């Protein structure tokens, strides 16, 4: 069967939360569209993400060439390699998150520090990196209540595009991004905003 | 005595870490050209940084307004005022960190997520936020392998960019910035890069 890995990060309830809204609407409009495709949800907000230092810097550098390890460096290795299995085994991948403070939630940050490794999602050349995961398809979601596409916020956008980003490196091409932005900011346009975007988000379910 | 706090961002060791060899030479010359300023360091490594979720968002706003609390908002909220009552009671604020994966270490991502605080960091108008850090003197100091002013990563920088984008919106201004660059991609250089970012360490510090 397919294997569809869905990774959420915003603890918010739908009811506040526009990109909560966002992911459950592309959830439900996938699974009615593929239901024999197997769908796993990893709520990050559930994980223990230890945060990237030393040991896991070391420790990865040490278990890649097969060497000894202190036990803690080990333990890094060891949580780091569970999230980046899974997301390797996944046939398709879709986050979903909002935008704070400019960026993505610090807990999906860690998640993809964990997921560069070499050997694993790209690999060194003599001409440069490779990235190895080009026939992974890849959706992002993001609602942010400001507009980022245009305007003052627009060369502050480091959300969408932070992953994109990443994800580019690690050889994914052809990703489907669905945005729903400006509901704070333009008020009396909010229902028609997320109305558009959640029209989208099934849409795109349905291709993916 | 004036109050200098130093936030750092890298728990590897400055013999592989120019990001951190650039904190040292900083924190070194500051003392030097500043012996009875209070110098006090905090290392985001040693430090418990819960992740920033819907508890500590609820409870941070709750806590404005002065209403009731459960036990988890109230201990989210404690640690946030921890870190943010220290960043405000300094004179002066210097963070260390490298670039990993095209951004800040994701602890420093969490600390920054702690500062932004309404009524603290920044305030609400009818006309928009104010930032309300004006007085606040911040140094950032970033070491990175690779060349971001220039050449195919410009447009992904976004580890200084971040904090100088947050700090700007506290209202930080006549920022110092430290950047060390390229010493990996242009090993040929790499000595030649670094003491001149060192040499140009010690002369912001003199002047901070
Ligand atoms: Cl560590
Ligand atoms: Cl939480």
């Amino acid at each position: 069967m397919t294997k569809v890995l869905f990774v959420k990060a915003n603890n918010r309830p739908a009811e506040q939360a526009v990109s909560v809204k966002l992911y459950e609407a592309f959830l439900a409009s996938y699974k009615e569209a593929h239901p024999n495709d197997t769908v796993v949800e990893l709520d990050l907000y559930k994980e223990e993400l230890p945060y990237v230092g030393v040991d896991m810097i070391n420790g990865t550098f040490k278990a890649g060439k097969g060497f000894d390890l202190t036990e803690e460096e080990a333990k890094a290795v060891a949580v780091a390699d569970k999230y980046l299995n899974q997301f390797l085994e996944a046939d398709k991948v879709v986050f979903g998150f909002p935008l704070w403070n400019l960026t993505i939630p610090a807990v999906l940050h860690t998640y993809i520090d964990y997921l560069n490794r070499a050997g694993k999602t790209f690999k060194y050349t003599p001409e440069g990196p490779v990235g190895l995961i080009g026939d992974k398809k890849i959706a992002l979601l993001n609602a942010r209540g400001g507009v980022y596409s245009e305007g003052p916020a627009a060369e502050v956008e480091m959300a969408v595009k932070y992953v994109a980003s990443m994800m580019g490196f690690f050889g994914a091409t052809n990703m489907e991004t669905v945005v729903i932005e400006g509901h704070n900011q333009f008020p009396d346009k909010a229902e028609e905003i997320i109305t558009a975007g959640l029209e989208e988000a099934a849409k795109v379910a349905n291709k993916f």
